[PDB]
Parts: structure tokens; sequence; C-alpha cells
């Protein structure tokens, strides 16, 4: 093998730590997360590790609430067990410079967008009319 080329998704690669969150409780309520799970999930300050190997992107969340890991190819649906224990069908695409992650379950949908802004990685979680913004910094 040879050394492969970079990609635009390289802007997301690295080790990230959650530094702020807004409206996450309301997001989780809109998603249907129960009280005890919401309270514990809302305290977490995960690290998030993003890596790329060929076509495969891996997003690992290391958390005091729940450790999750997804590996995927852009545009190709996969099964995901979310930190709050939903079993969802997920598709992640790159639209411009934004990773757009759609999760489908039980006739419901939620979208998680991930975008670089200055030195941060901003995550916006959307369920119907409810948005949560989560900001990560380099660890
Ligand atoms: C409730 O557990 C969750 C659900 C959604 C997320 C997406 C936002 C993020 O990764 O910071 C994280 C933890």
């Amino acid at each position: 093998q040879q050394m492969g080329r970079g990609s635009m998704c390289d802007a997301f690669v690295g080790t990230w730590k959650l530094v702020s969150s807004e409206n996450f409780d309301d997001y989780m309520k809109e998603v249907g997360v129960g009280f005890a799970t919401r309270k514990v999930a809302g305290m977490a300050k995960p690290n998030m590790i993003i890596s790329v190997n060929g076509d495969v992107i891996t997003i690992k969340s290391e958390s005091t609430f729940k450790n999750t890991e997804i590996s995927f190819i852009l545009g190709q649906e996969f099964d995901e067990v979310t930190a709050d224990d939903r079993k969802v069908k997920s598709t992640i695409t790159l639209d411009g410079g934004v990773l757009v992650h759609v999760q489908k379950w039980d006739g419901k949908s939620t979208t998680i967008k991930r975008k670089r802004e200055d030195d941060k990685l901003v995550v916006e979680c959307v369920m119907k009319g409810v948005t949560s913004t989560r900001v990560y910094e380099r660890a």
C-alpha cells in the first residue's frame, strides 16, 4: 500500500472536549429521553475522538454517562445504539463542510450537524422545533 491523500474531513480529526452546552435538556425531552437519563446525560462532558481511515470515519465519545463509538462511510446507512439507548438507523453525509447525521427510529427523526467554527467543533442537535448547541474545544 501507499500513503493515501488527505481529505476535507481532516478538519474534524482529532481529540475534542465538550466546553459548553445550551438547551440540551429540552432537546433530549423532545427526543423522548426519560427523566433520570436526561439528568445523568446532561452532566456529561465527553471527549470525542474523530479519526479517518480511508473511507471510514470513526466518532468515539468517551463519557462518564456512556461511551459510544460509530464507524461509517459517508452516504451509507448503518445501525447505531445511541447513548440514551435508542436503536436508530443513521446516515451521515458531508454537505459543504458540515457533517449531517440523521437518525431514524419509531417513525421519528433527529439531525445532528457537526461543523468547524474557528478552533471549535460545534454540534447542533435538532428535533423538530428544538435545537441544542454543544461546543467542543481541542483537548
Ligand atoms: C443523550 O446522550 C447524547 C445524545 C446526543 C448527543 C449528540 C451531541 C454530542 O455528541 O455532544 C450526545 C449525547
